[PDB]
RNA sequence: AAUAAAAUAUUACUUUGGAUAGUUUAGUUUCCUGGGCGAUGAAGAACGCAAUGAAUUGCGAUAAGUGAUAGGAACAAUAAAAUGUGAAUAUCCAAAAUUUGAAUGCUUGAAAGUAUACUAAGGUAUAUAUGAUAUUCAAUAUCCA
């Protein structure tokens, strides 16, 4: 699977991805929706408030039967919640690309999340037994990520 | 009156999907030659056999192969051994061909078995109907001493 767009410098940027990750679409949609844009550090930060429910995730358009929440105050979304599986599979991701921009020499503190992005994936289906006979399907709803780390400069 | 979070629209890239294009060791039809099975056990079924095989292919206790005749230097996924004193490969040939199946000594359900004779174990013959010949008989059926 390719990536949605390229770095403009490659020198300065770093990438990582996974493919037909074990996790919810619209739940790592919506993640990866809140922490496009801010800093390296700050979205470590907000995807460790996420699994201790302590800082919101808005669902903004996957809302049918979300609940609403007292955090969801100033997002123009009123409603949100903690989506702790798909906040780990990107924490293990933004870990990961990290390590590929050390390497590359990058520093750290400069870099922000600038391109993140989600695709849907192959689903894997399971039988659910219903009443007068019939059988349903039990389907996986996984999902590929990209992500692309660059250093922040004045235009 | 204001928001563009959701919504909508266009394009580029990526994704789920497998259309479209290119292609064919597969089919369909017609025509030519034959139309060559079996108690000398057929077609069919079952089981087994490769140095590493489950299917498939080939084969039958001589097992993915034996002899003979052609044939001339390979096979390979990995090892081995053999090999111009003959490897692959080919066959209307020779030997060999497990349990069954018309199945045919008797039985047979998913049944393991078992009788006699001939040459302990092995191998042969013994089903039903039928033609010819041989031999043994039955009936005063017709004569007949």
């Amino acid at each position: 699977v390719k990536y949605c767009a390229k770095p403009v410098n490659v020198a300065k940027a770093a990438q990582a991805r996974g493919d037909n990750l074990k996790v919810h679409f619209k739940n790592t949609y919506e993640t990866a929706d809140a922490i496009r844009g801010m800093k390296v550090a700050r979205a470590q930060e907000f995807l460790k408030n996420v699994i201790i429910k302590k800082e919101i995730v808005p669902f903004r358009k996957h809302n049918g039967g979300v609940g609403r929440k007292a955090q969801c105050k100033g997002l123009n979304c009123a409603f949100g919640r903690w989506p702790v599986k798909s906040a780990q599979f990107i924490l293990k991701l933004l870990k990961n690309a990290v390590d590929n921009a050390k390497a590359k020499g990058l520093n750290t503190a400069l870099l922000t999340v600038s391109h993140i992005a989600v695709q849907e994936a192959r689903s894997s289906r399971r039988r659910l037994y219903r009443a007068h006979g019939s059988i349903n399907s039990f389907s996986s709803s996984p999902c590929h990520i990209e992500l692309i780390l660059t250093e922040k400069e004045k235009k």
